[PDB]
């Protein structure tokens, strides 16, 4: 017997009985079997197998044994197919590639998403902005002084807050040290009660946020300790210690963690590696190119060695070359060195062109990605919430 | 009883009795109840309950009674399937986030888009310029004394009609007083025709385009009447007051919100406002980190404290550096400052790239919504008018 | 009798009668009618009236009558369901604007694209390349002396060519007049052919580019024949002329009418002159308020009318301004005229970006446009022809 | 008899006899036959012809045979609708132009991405990286060898390594040779192994990447051995060969072809020529045009033939006008040559736009291009194998 009638949700789908078997073990080529009248429920009268799944995607379902490929139809969410094409007994990695990428487009981007009475009580006081009544001003603080922190390290660079007076030297001034002193007293309050007061110490070191809450007040310490004699070393090991600063501005990233767009934004780089490493190498290689040729090209008509080749030329090698080349293929444009040439002007046209090229191919992708992230995340929380609403198990 | 077919327009759906029970309160739902043959006409013969819907997406709402979540079909428009699902009693809150950004496209963009017996008459010759033969006339003169203004406030800048004669100063030529005394006249004229035959004086007041007019005026008129004697605080509030005179070039737009362009630039501006917040935290914190970045790389190999290090650099302090680093990051490059050192230049590369980056992640989002609203609104003006040309109620 | 079952291809679509009549004067409201058996074949068994036509679309055909509204299916081509709608009597104008974009997609694109016995062998010698074996050679001649005339037309405004010996003056060298004569003498033949051997005259004077070739020609005329005495105005006059030559540079448009890209650029701009035009107003206003703003912010902390304000700022004045708008919202960066203050700073770093904003919104319509009509136009290339192959009427 | 019912996996369709004959020579054309019982398996009760295809897509087969027009559906990938019509023998050339670009887009991608007992494992050692535990260890040298040839290449050309002693010349240092050395006693040996244990050389010289293998070791040996008396053509001779190190930087690609970006960088290049020919063609002319239009600007209110009209402005001719026009239409900006006049303002301003127009024309399509090859690659590359799975011949 060939004619095996499919009742798939009121459709009744027909086929030769051979063709169900082409997949053996799937649902399809259990029916196909003699022996399956008990297994699934069937009219005798209509002769017809029934089922209560999708009709539409069935036929698809079907076209892979009747063809032999299988595709995911365009006219469906992804998930509804690869829900359907799991009852059926269909592995999902059979797909062809011709339609693979957009299969596997959510799921991809949703899973990258989804990536002593009083220790509770304390431990919530910080670690959580919008958890109490107390906490949001603790975290208002926390940021106040952050930036005061921040705001003084920029100062203590400039020339107005660092005059000359151990001859003469440059002293700073003493009230951006009061400020960071009591910036450093309120974070080595915040630090001790965070460490003090939490589970699994292990993982509080190895958080990689607080040891930089750490190394950005050990300096001060440090300083304020180290002040002695023996000027000989301890001028110099202040002066290489006095770079540590810049830590100070990375507890602004311990303050960023809770905004959606900078979570998105580290996912997508953290998603997009493969792209960042293609666009270097294309600006490598190219930087190398025409480095190489503008060198050449500045010098037609001119003795090989000749220091006077080297004289009405900004390129006076290739390795200077490299920072020509990068801020022309960006279209930045300095001006800081430019050809003289017609021939050097060619090449500068071309490098242009170049960049503008490579910089285009690669970076579409990375600006999807974050699209894509970025519209999941903000249409998950315009949703507020929802129940089940369904009580399954009919 | 488990058959429980469906006729929904011609298609004869299929479905066990307890998967409508899955969704209680349901048209479905109320359907499947064995207390429903009076409530829906049906055929007895046939056993089938009759609808006149769209069958190609009930099988979507079914699938959602079948699987447990409600997607919507590609192949359809949103609003067709928002009318289906409405009609069949189920909430468009329920569908999953794979496929409600698209569902929720067009009507978004449609609710933005959306968003004295002479009273009348006199009215009407202002603040409508296509509803008469004699207002256009008027809206036409107001341009050209609104243009006139703002030709003669840039012209007001100028070195060639500020001659420089109180010892010597630079007095201004007459000429540009006497223009602006014409369109001033105009002017009030308008303004007050305005407000004295206008309903709800408090919504005139409330416009914020009125409040335009009316300061652009009032400093003329303290100006001629403000010429007298004592200089000492005379002089300085007559200079200090002649900074709002800025306030004449924003007249312009008392006159182009007729223009379709701009008010869809408008709504694009009021729907994006959480891009332009991210594309300001980014810019930011790759300005600090970079500004900090070149301002170290400047000073490799140097002493600390060394007033030389701060000798052959553009880079004297960080808060300078982000300057560059906003010129460089747009591709911009002025060149009044750039590296000299190699790893300035690999700092200036890095942050060109990430610039580059930065800059193109959110932008797209925006073009996005610009190019929805501009493309509703010119299809909306093309078409002229349709009557209902339904007669609906059968 | 409310039962009137549609068997549209094989499918039975069913509604009311009621339904079809909600759009009197269509051919489903003529088929409703009970005077219609004769009108409309159909078996009286099956009690179902036949049709020839496209199952699938006839659902969102119906629904319009369901619902009220008219929708074209996305999972179809836009002419197919046109052509449809047409058969059943429907109105295209109907369509919401929901879908009617992409609806009105190919059809706009395909307009676009579709906008003496010797008189025709001569004719066709000229004005089509590839007609014959010695056009291909004419068309190769006009393009070398084309290309000479432009080159002799470039060398002329060098220096190497126009020596100093009318005291001294600058007298150009007698070869770059030898070579343009040559030249001259090929395009009045050529133009002479053209113009006598020719269908309606007043057509060849109004195709725009006879005009270019005759004022080409003309002035090397007026130059050799006027070169007599009486310098006051002969020297100002010819001086005055030379300046016509650069028409001798538009002669290439004749040329690259042929080449398809060109083609397709020049649509592109006929279909997108507001976008143009909305470009252009954005950029005046942009320019406006921060020329405005600049001016303003580089002299916080002033004297108002004092000389040393604008004394150390390259922002004399708001004119001045335009052009460092302009160079700033492009992301160019000239650096001829930067700020030098801190709010100065701002504002160049929020002309960039909203330059950048600007330029970006309006730029996608057109991109779009040409990659449309580019697709086109190479795909009507890539297919050589085919006959109908149909033998329509059956 | 008109009735021809056709079943397609379960779907009725019907038409007219005389439909199915529009078309001659197909299936359904041979089927609508009279004398097609036998050839088709058909039950004579139901009355109807079976098939065991895809219903969905019949629809639009038969479609083409109603309204003559053949189209592919959006629905389903293209390769499904070319199996169904290559299953239905009707050639896919007569599909319309309005869905012909995305029906030709997967397989055109897929076509381009498809593009002496000792001698086989000596040849194995080489020219694979991957195939045994040694050549990864000989990859890694020749890579280590040729970025140490690149940088010793990069030095020769810097003012530290060649200083001034045939009165002082310039005299490169020794270990520079000294290294370049060792790389080509490598290079030179890996040469011969490769030639000697190698098939077919003919092809072996044709693969275009051993001459430049070659070409970069001749130099080294020619200096070497070419450094006698004859100093005045010996070192003229080597002075204009020293150019031919140039070479040596393109040995990376030799070692690149692995990379899989570079490889879809390559096939995109090969890919869109057109799209480079036509950026090149609107570059030209509109550096053409506003290298003109500036020259003439630059000089409104001047003498004709005077010699200070070029004298305050950079453009002293057209033809450097050029580099101004490339500079400034790609959004460069080097500052070495600005407008100074109004009038050359609001070229610079019309320049600007028309060059992000005409750069931002072209450049998608080679974006998209190299968007499709690179998830077509790195899908293919996720995807590790899968056997038939399948056993098909039912
Ligand atoms: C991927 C790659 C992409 C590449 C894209 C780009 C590809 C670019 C491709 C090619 C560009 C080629 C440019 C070559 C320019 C040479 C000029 C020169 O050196 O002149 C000097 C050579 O002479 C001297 O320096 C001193 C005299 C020695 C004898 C010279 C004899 C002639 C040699 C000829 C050797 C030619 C062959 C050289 C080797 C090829 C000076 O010559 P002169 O006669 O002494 O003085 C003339 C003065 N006059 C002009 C005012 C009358
Ligand atoms: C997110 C973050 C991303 C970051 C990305 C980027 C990461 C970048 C990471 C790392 C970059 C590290 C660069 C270090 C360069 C130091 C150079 C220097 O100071 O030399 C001076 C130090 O000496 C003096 O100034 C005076 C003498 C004092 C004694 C010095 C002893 C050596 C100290 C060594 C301390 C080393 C450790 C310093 C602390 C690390 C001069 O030395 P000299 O011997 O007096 O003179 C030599 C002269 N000669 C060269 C001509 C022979
Ligand atoms: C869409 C729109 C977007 C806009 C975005 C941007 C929005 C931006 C918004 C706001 C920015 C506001 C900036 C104001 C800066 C004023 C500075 C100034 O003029 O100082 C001079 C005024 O004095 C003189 O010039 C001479 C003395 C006359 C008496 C002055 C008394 C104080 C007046 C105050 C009037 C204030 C109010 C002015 C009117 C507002 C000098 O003062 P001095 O005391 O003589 O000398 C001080 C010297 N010292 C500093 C070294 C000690
Ligand atoms: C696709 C294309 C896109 C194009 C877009 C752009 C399109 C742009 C279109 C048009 C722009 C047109 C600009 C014209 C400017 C001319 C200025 C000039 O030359 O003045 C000189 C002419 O005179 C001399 O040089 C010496 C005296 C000779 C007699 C002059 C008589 C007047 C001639 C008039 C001939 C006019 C017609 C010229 C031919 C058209 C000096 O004149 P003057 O009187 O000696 O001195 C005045 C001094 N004063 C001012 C201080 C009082
Ligand atoms: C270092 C030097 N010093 C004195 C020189 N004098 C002189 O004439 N050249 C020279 C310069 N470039 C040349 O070719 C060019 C041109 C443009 C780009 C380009 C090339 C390469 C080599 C193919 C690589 O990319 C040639 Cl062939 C020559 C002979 C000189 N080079
Ligand atoms: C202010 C100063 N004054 C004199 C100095 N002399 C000297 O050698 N340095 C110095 C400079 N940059 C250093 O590191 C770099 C390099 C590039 C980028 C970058 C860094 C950080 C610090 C990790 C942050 O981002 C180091 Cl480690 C040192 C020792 C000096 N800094
Ligand atoms: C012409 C002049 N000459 C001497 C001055 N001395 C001085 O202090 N100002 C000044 C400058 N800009 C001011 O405001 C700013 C700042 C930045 C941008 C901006 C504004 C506006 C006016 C709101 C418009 O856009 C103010 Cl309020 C003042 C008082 C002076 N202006
Ligand atoms: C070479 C020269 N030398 C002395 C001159 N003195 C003078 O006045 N001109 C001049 C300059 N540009 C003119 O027109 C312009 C303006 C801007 C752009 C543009 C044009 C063209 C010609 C239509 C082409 O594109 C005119 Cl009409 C004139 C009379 C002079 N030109
Ligand atoms: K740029
Ligand atoms: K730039
Ligand atoms: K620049
Ligand atoms: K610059
Ligand atoms: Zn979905
Ligand atoms: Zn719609
Ligand atoms: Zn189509
Ligand atoms: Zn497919």
């Amino acid at each position: 017997s060939e004619r095996i009638v499919i009742n798939v949700g009121g459709t009744r789908h027909q086929t030769y009985r051979s063709t169900l078997r082409t997949l053996p073990g799937t649902r399809l080529a259990w029916l196909a079997e003699p022996d399956a009248h008990s297994h699934f429920d069937y009219d005798p009268r209509a002769d017809e197998f029934f089922f209560d799944r999708h009709p539409g995607v069935f036929a698809h379902i079907l076209n892979y044994y009747r063809t032999g490929k299988l595709h995911c139809p365009a006219d469906v969410c992804g998930p509804l197919y690869e829900e359907e094409l799991a009852f059926w007994g269909i592995d999902e990695t059979d797909v062809e590639p011709c339609c693979w990428m957009t299969y596997r487009q959510h799921r991809d981007a949703e899973e990258a998403l989804d990536s002593r009475r009083w220790q509770p009580r304390i431990w919530a006081l910080f670690e959580d902005p919008y958890s109490s009544r107390y906490a949001r001003y603790v975290a208002f603080a926390s940021l106040f002084f952050i930036l005061v922190s921040i705001t003084t390290f920029c100062l203590e660079t400039h020339e107005r807050f660092n005059p000359i007076v151990y001859y003469r030297e440059a002293e700073t001034e003493a009230f951006l040290t009061y400020i960071e002193g009591v910036c450093v007293v309120w974070f080595t309050f915040e630090f001790l009660m965070r460490v003090i007061f939490c589970p699994n110490k292990v993982e509080f070191i190895k958080n990689s946020l607080n040891i930089i809450d750490f190394v950005a007040i050990l300096p001060f310490y440090l300083e304020v300790g180290l002040s002695g004699l023996s000027s000989k070393a301890a001028k110099d090991v202040l002066g290489f210690l006095r770079v540590v600063r810049f830590v100070r501005i990375l507890r602004i990233f311990k303050l960023t963690r809770h905004f959606v767009g900078l979570r998105v934004l580290g996912h997508t780089l953290r998603a997009s590696t493969n792209e960042f490493l293609l666009l270097i190498i294309f600006l490598a290689l190219g930087v190398l190119i025409f480095a190489t040729m503008i060198y050449y090209a500045e010098r037609i008509g001119a003795q090989p060695n000749d220091p006077s080749a080297s004289e009405h030329t900004h390129f006076k090698n290739i390795p200077i070359g490299f920072w020509w080349a990068v801020v022309t293929m960006t279209t930045l444009g300095y001006g800081d060195m430019y050809p003289q040439t017609w021939s050097g002007m060619l090449v500068g046209a071309l490098c242009a062109l170049a960049g503008v090229l490579t910089i285009a191919m690669p970076v579409p992708v990375i600006v999807n990605n974050f699209g894509m992230y970025y519209s999941l995340a903000m249409a998950k929380q315009k949703l507020p919430k929802k129940k089940k609403k369904h009580i399954p198990r009919p």
